[PDB]
């Protein structure tokens, strides 16, 4: 039986989305956060597997969906949220690699802006560079967050590549010169979107491989990162 | 209950896919396929809802498995499978757009070479034009099989793009001029990657929407094309 | 009669900046500053006419210097300080255009990242795109200044140029596009360098003329958004 | 006596060409080939001693003309050729350099598509990734042609350079990782043009050098791959 | 009969190319150069039609030989002329177009630099800005002989394009602007090259065509034209 | 006392530049040139810092202002002085560094043309290479002022880098392999400027640093090395 589709990658109908939307790469994590954070909650996407939930969360209307690999991938599913689904603030709620020798495995990282190795914001700005830059209301509802729950946070800049399995030569040694705190594929890709329709953006990632040592989180120590980085993200949004 | 992965990204164990693979964006069209068209099926990755299926075609062992949306998404896919499962042919099997005059919604089109806006190209040739260009033996075998089953097809170049909400001034105009058959997203992050493994890929795919008149496949229309397509793809598969 | 040089653009000694510096493109607005606002003063540097003083603001060490017009003239300058002077964290103090139509000429402008059609980040990350980021700490001392001072401010991306004299079609409508809030020269050069040096960066402006309009302050309007400004960067001072 | 010239660069008349033709580098070696295979021939080039003749293979029209080194070269002529004498099929028959270790001295190239280091594709697509791409009906017929005279052949990417005296470091490298099995100068330039004008291209050539091992071909073996290839190629224009 | 080849493309043996030589594009005008100004000549080469000739100019030994069209063409001629038969000094002699509206069909064209849109440039300077730049003795040489033959000229930048057929909007309005006085495709290739080894090149040019009107010289004109030019080089080489 | 800006960035009134200017980057400088080399001199601006004096030569009008460091500050300045002051000629006196072996600390160096790091010169190209080339007549003027005065001089390439704190290996192996003379900052942004307006621009450098050995000219020496360039320069300007 045929449903009208809104856009081509979901069908969720117009209004389905809360004005706040988390986001993570993994359609089943979206699901684990609906099912153990939202109440209210309604499965709104099945399109792709990309599995979208509407509810609340402390009885602010609150959306959780997943975003697919890369920036290519984000850039669909953020697109038609800001324009067709009249989001105002994404969240990306996520896991990183990690160069700093002063980062380390569980930590959580604040992203204020993302580089990347992708051509599409020099598309956007006549060739030039045009960074992928968080909203400081945003930033700082993170950061905020994580010092009222007593979490240590990291703050800083990510880097959004294209290509998972690198086999780029000075990489890693040109990122830690420079303080990249997070190794990631997707926030460079959001947060000019997000200009565009005048609209908010922000990240925040937890540590689950350290590219140099190859220190890497159990799944126990994945999840308490990620019970930390979510409880900082849900209380984030009761300010947004 | 925690299962070893082979991959970040893959829940199959080693040998778990066949030699030859064919990869559709969408992991619910990958079930569709088995489903319908191999026997002796298992579902072999769940993760991340991508979802992959080994069995036979005809006796023949052959995969099928979902690559996500766009360049990152298919690389990090495609690379696992030909470096840690072996694989050796890989049809990316899709649907597409187009703005020739000359190809019509419903057309079938086989795939030679694939340009891009990517960067991940030029990363891999010091900055140069690497066409990402299909392997011979899979295109003559896609050609061959739609010729006997009598179905028409179109032959040419596709455009892998980044950006599936383009606003780009100029770029339809381009792609018609020099002849572009089929705009879609992945299809030139795949064939780099095969030649890295010394191994074979193709694509081919049917034409959903035309980007000039907007002419768009119904549901119906779609179902049927794909039924064309599919068919053309599981005969090549026998071939190679 | 000679005097040693500890760099080759400043007749400073090492130890001569206090670790917090202002700086300005104009060396007679530095002079001005440090006249007007801090005690303890005494003029450190006179090369090139590039006015640097050191003394204290409210009893903290703080410096102020001029940085001359463009990228590459306050890339030698921060260089040399964060190097050779041991300095922590520099604000830059200055003016912009804007072509963002709900920032209007007086504004004060506190940047997050700027972006910039200069090739000097590409270089420090193998080409890609590095965004220069302003550090967090910094960011949230001038907005909490400000907002102590009841001074409203706009919080968002500068573009740092390296041409005044702009005939670049569609370069104003692409950053109104994605809401850049401020157009200068500098800022874009000198948070990649507070990164490599592991130390910290911000910037801070008024709008001094509206790139669309031709609305532009007049002598008095620009002193007092120039004093605006500085109390907001002195107070910050202290935070940092 | 002065001509009438109907291109700058051809002493031709609209209408002497055939509408297939063949095209090598050395304007000696296209005379090499009219006087030893076609029949009916006549010259019609001698501007810029650029030697182009007319004359049947087996009863069918061709025509074969020299086309000088570099893509600036054959661009001017395979314009013109598409252009101005209406040319539908333009196979170049060359020699070239090969790193694949599984390419030897003496093998037979067939090119699907052909990479570069020129910008002149870059800016026949908006600055992105155009792969200059073979028509696949005449890849198919060299292939077929050379199955039934029985000589091996290598299928696959050549790669088109600006400079023959390479310093490059690691582009060979590169090269072989990805399986490139052709070194030349001018197919990149080639197939865009005939993709401009709606029309065919191909290329095959002869392995005269090993670029890494620097075994080279003797002038008696140079005859007999020569003999081969245009063998080929000659079979190749009966079902183009 | 089989000739030793001292390079791929040059039947001359080291040392029979004076220190000094003239080179055009085409081979046929080389051979026009030395049957009527020079005098012991001898043809040097012969390999693909690229005469080459040796002889004396006034008693000092002087060579003649054709580059072929664009970068990639010239770029062999002169590696081998400067390396293998350790030439001294290069001057191109040539036809161009012209867009500035003060130079005018039959202008004589002395180059001081030449700009491109090859990337061949790029590839020796580490990606950046390399100025294709005349040798400033021959440069002088070239106007000191025109003032002293009482034959006007126009000395400025040239611009050496790889496309022959341009479809390049804005491009003849921004030579304009900047006042390139002579559209060719060769120059920027040479330049580089005299600097690697240490040598001298410089161009002088004479218009054949306007660009913007059509004008276009007649053969008469050419004649007119060429005598000219050949006289102020000729001259030109017995002070260098 | 408020005072009409004719331009941003000088308190000149128009008129108040003669048509000759030299320009050097140290303000201070431009006033050690005024006072020990211009008669009827006055101070025409002091915005910024930024010396500029016009007065006499020899009787000839001419002018002197710093220009600051860096391309986009240098532009600024030149850009005014061409369209808003229609000055004629500038001539840039400088100092540089070198890394060819046969250049010396205090040798003075006559730049032909620059290349450079910076993207200003692609832009008004249409992203291709734009030499920023010297006029011809102010090269020559210089020469042969330098020869009447019997003061050794070389001539050639400069490279005008937006870095002065250079990190990038390869670089100075690069420009000595194409004999490179000066490194400076600043004539690359010149040029280019020069040409729009339809004017005239050079530069003379003396040799301050040897950037291998790190040779280093004491004070004294470089004020030899100043009289001697400056001398130079102005002898020239009568010629201008």
């Amino acid at each position: 039986h045929h449903h009208h589709m809104a856009t081509p990658h979901n069908s969720a109908k117009v209004g389905d989305f809360a004005e706040t939307v988390l986001m993570c790469g993994d359609p089943l994590r979206a699901k684990l956060i609906a099912d153990n954070y939202l109440e209210n909650a309604k499965q709104v996407n099945s399109v792709r597997g990309m599995l979208g939930f509407t509810g609340t969360y402390k009885g602010k209307p609150l959306s959780v969906m997943g975003h697919g690999m890369g920036i290519p991938s984000i850039s669909i599913y953020a697109e038609e949220l800001y324009n067709v689904y009249k989001v105002k603030t994404i969240i990306r709620v996520g896991t990183c690699g990690t160069v700093d020798p002063n980062v380390h495995v569980r930590d959580v990282c604040i992203v204020t802006a993302s580089g990347t190795d992708s051509n599409v914001n020099r598309m956007r700005l006549l060739g030039h560079d045009f960074p992928a830059t968080a909203n400081f209301e945003v930033v700082s509802a993170l950061v905020e967050s994580a010092k009222a729950l007593n979490i240590p946070t990291q703050v800083g800049k990510a880097y959004s590549t294209d290509i998972f399995y690198s086999k780029e030569q000075g990489l890693n040694e040109a990122l830690a010169q420079y303080h990249f705190i997070a190794v990631e594929m997707e926030s460079a890709g959001l947060f000019p979107i997000a200009d565009y329709y005048g609209a908010r953006a922000g990240c925040i990632c937890t540590v689950s491989d350290h590219i140099i040592t190859h220190e890497s989180a159990t799944p126990e120590e994945r999840q308490t990162s990620f019970q930390n980085m979510i409880k900082i993200a849900l209380e984030a949004t009761l300010k947004l």
